[PDB]
């Protein structure tokens, strides 16, 4: 905070004297409303106003009015990372909590397995104290009853939320299961001491073990969350802490470049960027010149070329030269900030499969503890009445210690509790190890519709598109005086600007002939006329290069002849396609328009093939141009003179046939087809506005990383259903046997303490299997 209700007690601060030493300079240089009076009342409630008389203004007065025991050094209450230091105290929790559950558990596992087998220790353990009741199980019990009754909290805890609801959940069993062990060594115990005649055995292992191994996996869970959450932060940052603010007007007397951090340096402060002083904010650059590997002002390698001043800030680490900022608005309230929030809201949320489970989860339960009630009853009544050899009772118990012992087996041989730490764990993991490309998921709701897909719709424009504008896409070929025309000469298509009336004006920038300027008359808008396809020309000269379109033509002189549909078949095969042109008011001139392809585009549509999924594309330009563009791609079935109303009923057509189909593109005008369509996936990743009508968001531009996107969400589908058919084979054939239908055949059956293994070792083995999807790599390694 420290915004609106600044509040600090920073180094050195003791006592309402140097709270007041702060206050003094803080809140009463400018920047305040003063919010009523607290009089004194330690975080006093003011207003403040940290836009433009903020931060640097603020901070400084903390330093200057202090007079130093410590010299208060701006120690603003603000998130170090918040997530860093939370995931950092989670971790710790558990990482604590289960390290001193094994301080107890490992011990008295060895005591009642291993130690027993050799002497004189053992013999020391048969020491009786009272009865037949020794120092071994008091021992146990003694070192038992911390692990649950402490350490064991949740388990109980969380249970009673679920129970009071009236629904449950796997901590429910896990409780019921260890309580009724623990319950039933308790006992065991009381009946050797009070009757020596009495020999029984004690269950304290499986009460030790399971719990320890079930927090084992809680934290497992909590590591793979740290590092999902990392994954996205180091991603979400990429900017240094601190600026160097050159301070001067706008241009001109520039004071001194010093280093303070990036929210002091807003509101006509200046950043003058030198090499490796990595871009940290937004806010207008009036000056300066940098190429780095980036889309704001240019001029350092790279070539991109803005003059100083323009509207896009934002970049990477630098090169050779520097820039002179003019922040209105710091790199704070970019997108990545509420991005982090965006995927913790989906995390938050969660997919139908997640909704699965816990559907599964709510008549399980039920029925294995009906089903530990039912054998109980089985062997204990045939107990009774002796329907059954005696024989088959092992020595030092009798039928109704049998009865009891399958009873708790049963309890403590269910799910490995899959549901609840595999699917949960997994979704994650794949969200993080797709931040990891950039690629970001929107929750496990993206990654099922994604996986069900079999077509996709792309489209031409800024997906395929590179543009270079040349005789081969844009000139005459006739005579033209006045060449190559661009600075002063052609200005008679610098009419009525658009994305297409600009690369009409670029190509003669990029054409100019040797000469700099020929510097004739340029009379732009003398007879400005416009019409759609192409809506520039006036009078002006290059050969009278006018431009026009189906309405201009035959307006002007143009008799579209003969020679004019020779020209216009020759483009359009070689997809050089002509746009009409009235060229001295007259059919002689031709131009052209082109455009190259981004080159993974075959790879792409191969592989895309090579999966068999459908490939589709849209076109709004005439049917040849499109058919052409098929030829060159190799496509399926394809659309042209198409808007993007007429995508979303494309769309519907396709999806009500019965087929989930995605869409490719980010240019925000497809916000209706974009959410008409079944998922998202927009290339070429803006901001938080295509997050609005999509769902998936790829970060980069390149056509290869949507391949990654399904084939992760495959294979996270697949390790899912995976992971469920292990739960139901292990599960399949624990219950029985613990329960026992091979005894009375075979005469084997599980004790608790290791029945409780099995239960304790597919747990880990099931997380464990969900924690492998980390090393994921990249289907095309560079095709």
């Amino acid at each position: 905070d420290d915004v609106n209700k600044v509040h600090l007690k920073l180094e050195g601060v003791s006592s309402p004297e140097d709270i007041k030493l702060i206050q003094s300079r803080l809140e009463s240089v400018e920047g305040v409303n003063n919010v009523e009076c607290d009089t004194a009342g330690q975080t006093i409630i003011v207003a403040y106003d940290p836009d433009v008389t903020g931060p640097r203004l603020l901070i400084q007065c903390i330093q200057d009015a202090a007079q130093p025991p410590k010299y208060f050094n701006a120690s603003l209450y603000s998130p170090p990372k918040q997530r860093e230091a939370e995931r950092h105290h989670e971790i710790r929790n558990y990482r604590n909590q289960f390290l001193w559950s094994c301080l107890f558990s490992v011990p008295v596992f060895m005591f009642s397995m291993v130690l027993p087998m050799i002497s004189p220790f053992g013999d020391w353990l048969f020491y009786k104290v009272c009865n037949n009741m020794t120092i071994g199980m008091l021992l146990r019990w003694l070192l038992c009853s911390p692990v649950q009754f402490i350490i064991g909290w949740r388990f109980y805890v969380g249970a009673y939320h679920a129970l009071k609801r009236g629904y449950s959940n796997m901590d429910v069993l896990v409780a019921l299961g260890t309580n009724a062990a623990y319950f039933y060594s308790v006992y065991i115990v009381l009946k050797a001491l009070t009757s020596e005649s009495f020999e029984g055995q004690d269950f304290f292992e499986t009460s030790a073990m399971l719990i320890s191994f079930i927090l084992l996996g809680k934290y497992l869970e909590v590591v793979a969350k740290g590092k999902t959450s990392d994954a996205l932060s180091k991603l979400t940052e990429l900017a240094p802490e601190t600026a160097c603010l050159l301070t001067l007007d706008k241009d001109g007397n520039a004071i001194s470049e010093t280093e303070i951090s990036t929210q002091l340096l807003q509101r006509n402060d200046v950043i003058k960027i030198v090499p490796g002083e990595k871009v940290p904010v937004d806010g207008v650059v009036i000056k300066g010149q940098s190429h780095v590997n980036e889309s704001m002002i240019t001029g350092e390698a790279r070539p991109i070329a803005k003059k100083p001043g323009d509207k896009v800030i934002g970049g990477t680490v630098n090169d050779n030269g520097c820039i002179i900022v003019k922040v209105t608005h710091v790199g704070s309230e970019t997108a990545l900030s509420q991005i982090v929030q965006l995927v913790e809201a989906a995390q938050l949320a969660r997919a139908p499969v997640q909704k699965l489970a816990d559907r599964i989860s709510r008549f399980f339960v039920p029925t294995v503890v009906v089903a530990a009630f039912l054998t109980w009853l089985g062997w204990f009544v045939a107990g009774q009445f002796d329907i059954y050899p005696r024989e088959w009772i092992p020595k030092a118990m009798d039928s109704f210690e049998l009865a009891l012992q399958f009873g708790i087996s049963v309890l403590v041989v269910a799910c490995p509790c899959a549901l609840g730490l595999a699917t949960p764990t997994a979704v994650m993991v794949a969200t993080g190890k797709g931040a990891s490309q950039g690629v970001l998921i929107k929750g496990g709701n993206a990654l099922e519709k994604a996986h069900k897909v079999k077509a996709i719709i792309f489209d031409k424009t800024g997906t395929l598109t590179v543009g270079k504008p040349s005789v081969v896409q844009t000139k005459v070929f006739s005579k033209i005086p006045l060449l190559e025309l661009c600075d002063l000469a052609a200005g008679a298509e610098a009419n009525s600007e658009h994305p297409l009336s600009k690369a009409i004006v670029e190509y003669t920038k990029k054409l100019r002939e040797q000469y700099g300027s020929h510097s004739d008359h340029i009379m732009e808008s003398k007879d400005f006329e416009v019409h759609p396809g192409a809506g520039v020309s006036a009078n002006v000269e290059g050969k009278l290069v006018l431009v026009g379109n189906k309405r201009l033509m035959q307006e002007f002189e143009v008799p579209i002849s003969s020679e004019v549909e020779g020209h216009m078949s020759e483009t359009e095969e070689l997809a050089r396609t002509c746009v009409l042109v009235a060229i001295d008011r007259t059919i002689c001139g031709a131009l052209s328009v082109s455009d190259p392809l981004k080159p993974e585009a075959g790879r792409a549509i191969s592989y895309l093939s090579s999966m068999g999924i459908s490939s589709i594309m849209v076109t709004g330009d005439n049917w040849a141009t499109a058919k052409s563009i098929a030829k060159e791609v190799g496509i399926g079935t394809v659309f042209a003179e198409i808007d993007p109303v007429g995508k979303a009923e494309k769309i519907k057509d396709l999806q009500m046939k019965g087929l989930t189909v995605a869409m490719v593109g980010d240019g925000i005008n497809d916000s209706p087809a974009l959410a008409a369509a079944d998922v998202g996936l927009a290339i070429g990743a803006g901001t938080d506005v295509a997050i609005e009508a999509a769902d998936i968001v790829l970060m980069r531009s390149s056509l290869e990383d949507v391949i990654t996107a399904i084939d992760l969400s495959r294979k996270t589908l697949s390790r899912i259903r995976l992971n469920y058919v292990w739960a139901l084979g292990y599960n399949v054939l624990g219950m029985p046997v613990a329960a026992g239908v091979l005894f009375p055949f075979t005469g084997i059956r599980l004790p608790p303490w290791l029945a409780g293994a099995c239960m304790a070792a597919s747990s880990v083995s099931v997380v464990c299997s969900s924690l492998l999807l980390q090393l994921y790599k990249k289907p095309l390694h560079v095709e």
